[PDB]
């Protein structure tokens, strides 16, 4: 679904339509904010640890490996999505691509099935 560019300091470089459907922030408004307004606390307050973490230590968490998280809206509802990272790298600098799926409706199924 939605995509996102940050640059190795998580600042949203790009922000695909997609994500401006799933997230409820236009493109602008968007660029050039820390990613970490995209959750909730207390994922949210560490962000930027998560990344300088990553970058002196070079040991991937979800990077390659994928992970379901908690995504917030500018609304402040939150929801579940799959979460990849991938790495690239211009201008001499490493830069990150998360690819989102949202899994709103899989886990609402999944509580409705569960409760009946
Ligand atoms: C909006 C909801 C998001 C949540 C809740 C989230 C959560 C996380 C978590 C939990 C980690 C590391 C976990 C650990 O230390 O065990 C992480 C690391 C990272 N995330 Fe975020 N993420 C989100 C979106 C994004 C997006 C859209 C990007 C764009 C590329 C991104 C970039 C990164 C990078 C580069 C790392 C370090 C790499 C690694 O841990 O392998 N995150 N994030």
């Amino acid at each position: 679904d939605a995509m996102i560019v940050i640059d190795g300091h998580g600042i949203i470089q790009l922000f695909s339509t997609a994500a401006e459907r799933l997230f409820g922030w236009s493109e602008l408004e968007a660029i050039g904010q820390n990613v970490n307004i995209l959750m909730p606390e207390p994922d949210r307050s560490r962000h930027d640890s998560y990344i300088s973490r990553y970058r002196t230590t070079s040991d991937p968490h979800i990077i390659g490996i994928g992970r379901i998280v908690t995504g917030k809206r500018r609304d402040g509802t939150t929801f579940p999505m799959h979460l990849s990272i991938g790495e690239m790298q211009s201008g001499g600098e490493p830069y990150f691509t998360g690819f989102v799926r949202d899994l709103t409706e899989h886990q609402q199924t999944q509580a409705r099935l569960q409760e009946l």
